[PDB]
């Protein structure tokens, strides 16, 4: 029993972190096989970041200009190429610590662990969700770029995020491992509008099931609702509309607890309309949306 | 910017996790140098746990009865001994992955990361605090015993906790790495009273400084208070009494922000007396006490 915002064990990712320096800029790189992946803005000076012409800036750089260091080891760069907003630095040595891995583009509402790094060194690990508006509310300071987001399935690390920037609002933006930004963001020091965000309804429902499993039951009521009625409430409270797909993914939790999905929706409806009345759910005084139904099942069963 | 409940990178601890089996019971062990540390209740059957006589139960066990497995490797046990509530299994091989480490007994109110494990395999990592009543509100299922709590200072892992049990209330109890329980708890399946808990005042104040550093300032007011006046409020709201030692540890945050400790105490006083009025602080709708002043400084500076 107990329920925590659990991150994946970061060990397999730590073994891949390196430091990449180009000119006066230093950030983090990800060393997998004989390739180091890093944000392409490593080639920019703070002056260039206002309106960078990356193709032009990269033309002035040669393999020997990219300094890649794994702790005390210096890696020899034998190739460089830009793919979208990432630089791929071919090195002459395959990382002996390369785990089994995939590059995945996650969907909004999905969760992942971030290994925050500075100068190629891991500082900490935290679990977070990709917001419906494609931002992440992370914890990143200058030098954290190149830190990655990932999920793990037994021995396989699925890399889904690489940190590139902090918006003027203090929210974070980044790319998949092919350098495609999540959201409308560009790697330029310019004001950028993040879309209207919403709360991840299916995640809140999953978290309400986790609360029941662990003993927090006060929010359960004598009511039920329909997808249509619930969605009218979800609309008013800036929650994502619930679909049959979301109901289907909640199936295992509905089955384990014996609380029908629409009955849980009616509890969520009353919580949205009345608030928590000074009470807590799993130690939170608000409705948590950073646990997916898969996260709840995994944590509640002890999956390693 | 941004502030998260960050755990230490668990890599150095993952390299130490092993599985320990004795008879029909399996749990986690910690392999450091040529010693495997695990909870002594690995020698008990669920029947023995009601009133175990550990000295007698251990006398029936021999080195060959303790099955220690590190992933696919079987370790040869050449000695066993009980120290308080831990068993120390001497093995014939030093763990090649042993990091620099210390065994420390933490104080209540201090924080640490837990690497939750099942069958010697890491499932996840989370940050938590040792409650003033010596319990931890963790996330532990059957088979999680032997999972450890730790802090890291550059390359040194300070092991401070080993998980032994879940109280009937769903809160968790465990020992330091010499097998001494934190709190009045015993390793027996019996109802056990955890003391009256309190909120860790210095941690809440540290978190209020982190909120200011990151832009959440609405709670700052035009008032100040004294240690005596604040402690009368702390008493009423089951908060730990604030001492000059706590004020001294808050010094760096008071210096960085320019908000005097007693001025922050007056903001905390108004928050305790009036609530949050439906607002949030660093994404929380309650007063967070799981970040120490050292945690706030570390996260806010990017310490690796
Ligand atoms: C200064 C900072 C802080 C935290 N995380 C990231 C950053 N850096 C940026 O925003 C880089 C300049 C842009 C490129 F899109
Ligand atoms: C069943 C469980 C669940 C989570 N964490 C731990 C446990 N196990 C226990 O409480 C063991 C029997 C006691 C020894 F003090």
């Amino acid at each position: 029993s107990g329920f925590r915002k659990m991150a994946f064990p970061s060990g397999k990712v730590e073994g891949c972190m390196v430091q990449v320096t180009c000119g006066t800029t230093t950030l983090n790189g990800l060393w997998l096989d004989d390739v180091v992946y890093c944000p392409r803005h490593v080639i920019c000076t703070s002056e260039d970041m206002l309106n960078p012409n990356y193709e032009d800036l990269l033309i002035r750089k040669s393999n020997h200009n990219f300094l890649v260091q794994a702790g005390n080891v210096q890696l020899r760069v034998i190739g460089h190429s830009m793919q979208n907003c990432v630089l791929k630095l071919k090195v002459d040595t395959a990382n002996p610590k390369t785990p089994k891995y995939k590059f995945v583009r996650i969907q909004p509402g999905q969760t992942f662990s971030v290994l925050a790094c500075y100068n190629g060194s891991p500082s900490g690990v935290y679990q977070c969700a990709m917001r419906p508006n494609f931002t992440i509310k992370g914890s990143f300071l200058n030098g954290s770029c190149g830190s990655v987001g990932f999920n793990i399935d037994y021995d396989c690390v699925s890399f889904c995020y690489m940190h590139h920037m902090e918006l003027p609002t203090g929210v974070h933006a980044g790319t998949d491992l092919e350098g495609n930004f999540y959201g409308p963001f560009v790697d330029r020091q310019t004001a950028q509008a993040a879309g209207t965000d919403t709360t991840i309804t299916v995640n809140v429902l999953a978290w309400l099931y986790a609360a029941v499993i662990n003993g927090d039951r006060w929010f359960l009521n004598r009511f039920t609702t329909t997808l249509n009625d619930f969605n009218l409430v979800a609309m008013k409270y800036n929650y994502e509309p619930l679909t049959q797909d979301h109901v289907d993914i909640l199936g295992p939790l509905s089955a384990q607890t014996g609380i029908a999905v629409l009955d849980m929706c009616a509890s969520l409806k009353e919580l949205l309309q009345n608030g928590m009345n000074g009470r807590t759910i799993l130690g939170s005084a608000l409705l948590e949306d950073e646990f997916t139904p898969f996260d709840v099942v995994r944590q509640c069963s002890g999956v390693t």
